[PDB]
């Protein structure tokens, strides 16, 4: 059978797909590559160009973080859900981390599915 | 009895709160006054100083909005959660309008309850 | 101007409403009068007949409680969301309290806005 | 590096985890083998025996659908979030199916990550 992680377009087989002819479902993540500990930064999540409205569009993006050392794995760091036609999937965070790791994006499409993006981070 | 809308934090009685002088709750909106129609735009929701630990903290905001004309209200725009320790109560969305109306905050604390902020927003 | 609490459909307003000859949105809530403390009881949370489709469902259904005596109110329960189309806005949760107080649903409509339902429950 | 998809824990190395001698985390799904088209069903989904407190929870429960022969895959369901202390992990949904095909299940430990399980429905 298939297991549900084994579901997710992957930012590698996300170009080798016929709907990525019209829309990227890919999140683009924006953050500094290395931070200072417990010091805020911003983190921008966007999706596009995708449509945008109630038959179609980025419902939810989902944040999530690989913590180095931490002993599970992973925890997730914010969610934020669009409505249709008034909200664009895109959206600023603001974090603080303790140690590096890896940024993890999800975007959910109601016709296309579950989308990652991926960025490391380090903290100094 | 008392009804669930009644027992939101306004904004009016937000500040005559004895823990108003340890925290504020009440969400900050930055939005542009007017906008042009069917144009993105950004809307910046901020919740502070207010302690972001997993014993107290802002765990979502809820951005809603009245639109003028509209038959019924409100149209529920965003919904941010935040993971307490990780993510500061601060989140920028991006929108586009059609008609004029009210945008509303709503920050909630596993402790402190319901706030509300609001904000006037013309589309021309 | 409107507060946000006000915006709300009360479930005393909510028989005067023309949108009521077609699809009741007032949510019902399913559970005990009284529970004994620590103890787990199931609350159920159901709106209908309401259309449940793409370009019209009931979206999501907030559950919360005003526990008296409690220095600040209310606390949030719950929160489920559900996919238009393929789930019915009708839930059941588990709870344990330990004092008395009220629930309250809240659902949302994508047309139709917020409206609210509300239970006493007693802890003996 | 690592994917998203990789980091949740399946039921299959589910067994083989030392936390898995204190506590489930893999997800129960109850539901019927067979359902008619279009016709109403009830889905249990429930995690334990868990901890249920601030610092240690299942804070939400993921409910998808991987439907036989969608082009994309798979849809979401259903979300649900509990609060820590109050609200147990156990959820009932009501669902409409129109084809074949497996649900998910995914709940979050706010310590301890994302644990899956999955069951075959058929629609006849
Ligand atoms: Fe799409
Ligand atoms: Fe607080
Ligand atoms: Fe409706
Ligand atoms: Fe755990």
């Amino acid at each position: 059978m298939k297991s549900f992680g084994e579901l997710i377009y992957t930012p590698d087989r996300a170009e080798g797909e016929a709907i990525s002819k019209a829309e990227k479902h890919t999140p683009k993540i924006e953050a500094p590559e290395k931070v200072k500990a417990d010091q805020p930064f911003q983190v921008r999540v966007s999706v596009g160009p995708h449509p945008n409205e109630a038959a179609h569009s980025i419902r939810w993006i989902e944040l999530y973080f690989y913590e180095e050392g931490r002993p599970f794995n992973p925890v997730m760091l914010g969610r934020v859900a669009f409505e249709p036609g008034y909200a664009e999937p895109d959206v600023t965070f603001t974090l603080k981390l303790k140690k590096s790791g890896v940024l993890y994006a999800i975007s959910y499409c109601n016709l296309h599915g579950l989308w990652e993006a991926r960025k490391e981070i380090k903290v100094e």
